[PDB]
């Protein structure tokens, strides 16, 4: 029998974090660390609640226990928790200090130290190693590994069943819920120390000592359904397996081979879509190997039956289609902020084997991580597995490339299933987009060296014309620009060594420009313009200013004429453009005038402040123009050239022209902040889905914070005049004060932390906001307010009526409003400084009136 503690597991791994490794501990735990996490044998006795519920207990290792009632109960529901035996679930509470369910903790724990440490063994530990040799030697280790998987699995349902027994008795509350999150947290780390005990029995070669495990391994993953994620905790023993078929035997390998050529032509293989990919990864890696030992292997085989027959059967059989999902479902490119997709590519690529979700654990989890330790081996054997694709397989490249653009027909009604059937390379492309995606020590590799396969590639995939294709190609390449360093050679790529030029694109982006507007006078250009969007953005954010300043050169100009007409796009262009924007404010001259053309162009102003809010409205008619254009103003309003280590504008300086807009309307920055008030940020308080809701109110919130820091107060309280009027600070306090803007700004305080940590900032924002607000409120109503009134010039925007508001509104909905108050005052303690200090300083304006 086992020892069922926790704690001569948790001091043995200890030991070995520090090269401390007792053969006495070890070589007395043994048998229980072969055993990993089965307790195969001692499941749920009746024979042992007996024992029990007569209230004194044997143990194995000797000595005996009276047992009291409260004891008793907490054994029990062991046992019926876990069909677990009912005297092995007391040694486990002995073991472990009685407190509320500290059984179950040991269970849990002995289990995951175990694992852990067989796991560390097995790859950190050379293979001639003393004790490597000894777990592994009875080959007990090997015969249960496939059967600790097994059982995870069995556990999960035993999970559900206790499930729903739960929520036909309505008993489905909080705190089961939670016991549950504990077990099933518990295994998925299990699932997870498994695979690495997996891969590790691979790289030391015990379980390629013939054919036999690889095969009944396929069998195992093939018994889980075509969309089970946790397909993904086997493929990097698999993918690292085929890439040492080296170790294997000659007279092994070949079997396989010939096997699975077999599997090809069953016909239920397609209904296994896993097994035909990782059969075709066999053959990516065969291909080398013939080629390694050539008089024995290469020479033996013909090459069209024997190889490229079959990975073309595999193509056909989705074998890419399942390579894609391998690897955007583990992808990381929401993690880009530079990347940004305007068309769902996945969905027109994935149509007909579904997308990974982790099933055994659903009936909450949205996302899951891989241990460090995994996501590196996983990461590792992946990559060699893409990267043998493209040195070893151009012949299907080619063959695939040449065979789509022979198949769909001009002249017909193609559905998008249709437009996907043959889409296998363009697959092959995003594979590489999501498993690349924010990896930018693997990214590099493609532009590493000049010579390499990898750089060959891009410039092959560089031919490709195919309008599918050339989009594919151009996202595929976002994802590679992911460094600040990838994208300085994504910007040489096109500058100087290839077919394709910076020009070329801004001249495709120019010829779709003219077909569209003369059109009025499509789904396929979506696809391209998206594309070529989404590229040009991910590189113009990721590159100095100097290089944003050249591809500014190149694109700006035709973006802007872009944003004229009115497609789907107008936002994206929008986003792209903002990236572009330089830092110098002076430098910002074309574009604001480009903006202002937009938005005025076709207005018809007049006396009213409406009519410059319709000139915006009619332009800015869909949720996606907007939101872009407020990251565009919100760069454009930026400050750069600032007072040293102060956050205010050089005293003296504009973000934009004076008298912008001149000639067509009445000047100035103000009716921009009339728009953005009144006929948004007022709206956001009744916007649909809140994700969406966040995304303008936190450009907004930018917007206005910088806006205050946009003139130097200081040097009052420490043609001026026409400099004070020019000035954003004034429209923005003016439009604070209104009510309907207070409000909105005061509630992000009264509700916080309910985005992610994305609404977090949304929150210090509301805060800093208000605070500078107090700070110079003053200095508005006194200083800037009179000098606008009284000596402020009527051809800018200045509204007749213009006066002061809200100062009883904006104080009495803070000072009287109270659980704003109150909010303010729990902020203090919290973790984030920005937040607490910035409420502390608030709390302290206002506690200078000391009273209620």
């Amino acid at each position: 029998s086992l020892k069922w503690s926790a704690i001569p597991f948790q001091t043995l791994y200890r030991s070995i974090e520090s090269g401390e490794f007792d053969f006495d501990l070890f070589k007395e735990v043994l048998p229980d660390l072969q055993n990993l996490n089965l307790n195969t044998d001692k499941l749920k006795n009746n024979a042992s609640r007996s024992q029990l519920e007569k209230g004194e207990i044997e143990l194995s290792d000797g000595s005996t226990f009276k047992v009291n009632q409260e004891f008793i109960f907490e054994a029990i529901s062991l046992s019926d928790e876990l069909n677990l035996d009912e005297i092995v679930a007391c040694e486990l509470i002995l073991s472990g200090d009685t407190t509320a369910n500290n059984g179950k903790v040991q269970y849990f724990l002995r289990r995951q130290y175990i694992l852990q440490i067989v796991s560390f063994i097995v790859n950190c530990f050379h293979e001639d190693t003393e004790l490597y040799q000894e777990l592994i030697k009875n080959g007990a280790l090997v015969s249960n590994i496939l059967s600790a998987f097994k059982f995870i699995h069995t556990q999960l349902s035993e999970i559900k069943q206790q499930i729903n027994k739960a929520q036909i008795l309505e008993n489905y509350n909080a705190l089961f819920q939670q016991n549950i999150k504990f077990r099933r947290d518990f295994l998925l780390r299990e699932y997870d120390i498994l695979s690495q005990i997996l891969y590790g029995l691979v790289d030391k070669g015990a379980i390629m000592k013939n054919k036999d495990f690889i095969l009944s391994l396929l069998h195992h993953v093939s018994e889980l359904d075509s969309n089970d994620f946790f397909i993904i905790y086997y493929t990097p023993a698999f993918f690292h397996l085929f890439a040492s078929l080296r170790v294997l035997p000659d007279a092994d390998v070949k079997l396989l081979h010939s096997q699975f050529m077999k599997d090809l032509k069953d016909d239920s293989i397609y209904t296994k879509p896993v097994k035909v990919a990782l059969i075709f990864i066999f053959f990516a890696y065969f291909i080398g190997w013939c080629k390694e030992d050539p008089k024995r292997r290469a020479d033996t085989m013909d090459f069209k039956t024997d190889v490229d027959e079959p990975m073309t059967s595999a193509v056909e059989l989705g074998a890419i289609e399942q390579i894609l999902i391998f690897a955007a479902d583990t992808s990381i490119v929401e993690q880009d902020k530079s990347m940004e997709l305007f068309y769902d590519i996945r969905s027109l690529l994935e149509r007909h084997i579904p997308r990974l979700i982790p099933k055994q654990l659903l009936d909450s989890y949205t996302t899951i991580v891989l241990s460090d330790q995994t996501q590196e081996f996983f990461l590792s054997s992946f990559d060699d597995v893409l990267q043998t694709i493209i040195t070893d397989c151009a012949f299907l490249l080619t063959k695939i490339k040449d065979a789509e653009e022979d198949s769909l027909l001009s002249g017909e009604d193609l559905t998008l299933d249709d437009i996907s059937l043959k889409a296998d390379l363009e697959r092959f492309f995003l594979s590489i987009y999501f498993f690349y995606a924010s990896r930018p020590e693997y990214s590099c590799t493609f532009w590493s060296d000049k010579e390499s396969n990898a750089y060959g590639f891009i410039e092959w995939c560089s031919r490709c014309n195919d309008n599918l294709m050339r989009s594919c190609f151009y996202l595929m390449v976002s994802s590679l620009s992911f460094g600040p360093e990838n994208a300085l050679n994504v910007y040489h790529y096109f500058g100087e060594n290839s077919s394709i030029s910076w020009k070329n694109i801004a001249q495709c982006l120019s010829d779709y420009t003219k077909k569209i507007s003369n059109f009025n006078s499509n789904e396929e250009a979506v696809i391209f313009l998206s594309s070529l969007l989404t590229l040009v953005g991910s590189v113009t954010y990721q590159v100095d200013e100097d290089v944003k300043s050249s591809l500014s050169k190149v694109f700006s100009d035709v973006l802007f004429e872009f944003t004229k007409i009115n497609t789907p796009l107008v936002g994206a262009a929008f986003k792209v453009i903002s990236n572009l924007v330089p830092k110098l404010e002076s430098s910002r001259t074309k574009f604001w005038s480009f903006l202002d053309s937009l938005i005025f162009k076709d207005s018809s102003l007049n006396y009213s402040s409406e009519s410059y809010r319709n000139a915006f409205t009619n332009v800015l008619t869909k949720y996606s123009d907007v939101l872009g254009f407020l990251q565009l103003f919100h760069n454009l309003i930026s400050i750069h050239s600032r007072e040293n280590n102060s956050e205010y504008m050089v005293f003296g300086k504009l973000a934009f022209p004076t008298r912008l807009g001149q000639g067509y309307r009445k000047v100035g920055i103000w009716p921009y902040f009339d728009y953005i008030f009144n006929d948004i940020l007022a709206h956001v308080d009744q916007i649909v889905d809140i994700r969406n809701k966040r995304a303008v109110q936190l450009p907004i919130l930018k917007i206005i914070y910088t806006g205050l820091c946009s003139f130097d107060y200081s040097v009052i309280l420490n043609n001026f005049f026409n400099y004070v009027q020019e000035c954003p600070a004034i429209p923005i306090f003016n439009y604070i004060f209104t009510e309907k803007i207070y409000k909105s700004i005061f509630n992000v305080v009264d509700v916080g932390v309910d985005g992610g940590k994305n609404q977090a900032e949304l929150l210090q924002l509301a805060v800093k906001i208000i605070n500078k607000v107090l700070d110079y409120q003053e200095t508005y109503v006194e200083e800037l307010f009179p000098i606008v009134k009284k000596h402020g010039k009527t051809d800018y925007f200045l509204p007749k009526n213009y006066s002061l508001h809200g100062l009883r509104s904006f104080y009495d909905a803070i000072f009287f409003n109270i659980p704003l108050v109150a909010h303010l005052g729990l902020y203090v303690g919290v973790d984030d400084q920005i937040l607490a200090t910035n409420s502390l300083r608030i709390l302290a304006k206002l506690s200078e009136r000391s009273n209620g």
